[PDB]
């Protein structure tokens, strides 16, 4: 997160810090006890793990819950190539204990579209502005969506690439408040309601006013499949 | 077809005429001899008939093959909403008599992207000006390749919907020229080679500068698809 603050330990018991391997992290969403929404580009592996009730990475703390996957769904039309679509949902091997600071982050009633101007909040442990290796302790930045036609224009992602009707920008014409490296798969909440998934930036170009940072909507489409997807597992 | 010709009787032999039912028609290509490549929006019914070697919907001609589907094949990630990835592969039950008057497509090389301003055409049996019957017999239209920048600008589908990478438009600035409802399926010729799949225009409103046409891009995720699919036996 770049442009925001520390936020106050555990203030956000729904954020799921998730350590792929020595080298990268991402982050996550809890919408489940045993379900975690994160970003299909988010590659884990043995040496991964699911932290739940976070604060500081390394910091032994007692409300953390490490949990295992047990099995990975990522959005069967999933793009890399453009990023479209790049959900992906952790089921855990056993059911989170649910607590004060360790809740569940609920759905999108409806997959509408987020109007410009909408203000929104993005959480992580991805590098900030002062730094090049992710953040010990978790943080948080407001931003603002901007017109997914004006994230398409010269002055901004230029159809490279293209932003579609599945996709959401937010952030600031002026930069400097954004999600950097590290907060893939964050989910991104607009006027206190999940909308989006992180998914991402200009590369090494976090902050700057062409790169806003890139959402996938939980559109109408995206949540039949999540909600398919909970239910069709045993 | 608005703004085309009568082609020569059997002057694209690689043309599929697609009767759905009484009230809708629609067009594809014969990519293989068991093979039609078609658009995902376009349904069939039990008593649909996938016409070859045909000119004229009603005359009777000793070159039409009346085939009949054993198997549709729809894009696994075919968005009805938006129109995205509209394709959908038909397996016939029987194979075609490759003749003079039946021909088989050629599939792109390369999942290349038209450069705008290339010259294309579109056959079809769909409507024309003026007459909002569709044409008895086969018509073909020279349209080029509108800048999808352009395609996606306030003069045009303005980000609503949004046409992405993977479609292309085509047809006039003027306007005039373009393909019509029943030509859905048909197959966009460039330069000579298959570069798309017709999808959409503007409801009621084909040959509308504002609303040029727009065809499905054959890509390398597209085109592995069609390849991976005719492969698939189980």
């Amino acid at each position: 997160i770049i442009g925001g603050n520390e936020v106050t330990p555990h203030s956000r018991p729904y954020m799921v810090l998730l350590s792929l391997d020595r080298k990268t992290i991402c982050a996550g969403a809890l919408i489940a006890k045993d379900w975690v929404l994160t970003a299909a580009h988010c590659n884990l592996n043995k040496r991964s793990q699911v932290i739940l009730g976070a604060h500081s990475i390394t910091r032994e703390e007692p409300t953390k819950q490490i949990m295992l996957v047990k099995k990975e769904f990522p959005y069967p039309c999933y793009d890399p190539a453009t990023r479209e679509g790049d959900l992906k949902l952790l089921q855990l091997t056993e059911k989170a204990k649910i607590n004060k600071y360790v809740t569940i982050l609920h759905l999108p009633k409806k997959g509408d579209d987020v109007k410009p101007g909408t203000m929104c909040q993005v959480a992580g442990w991805g590098r900030t502005h002062n730094s090049a290796s992710w953040s010990d302790t978790l943080r948080e930045v407001n931003i603002t969506i901007i017109d997914r036609k004006v994230c398409n224009d010269r002055n901004h992602y230029n159809f490279n690439p293209v932003i579609g009707m599945n996709m959401v920008c937010a952030g600031s014409l002026r930069g400097g408040r954004d999600s950097c490296n590290g907060d893939s798969g964050s989910p991104l909440l607009c006027e206190g309601v999940f909308r989006g998934v992180t998914s991402f930036g200009l590369e090494n170009k976090c902050g700057d006013p062409r790169g806003p940072g890139v959402y996938i909507l939980l559109s109408k489409k995206h949540l039949n499949w999540i909600i398919m997807t909970i239910k069709g597992a045993v």
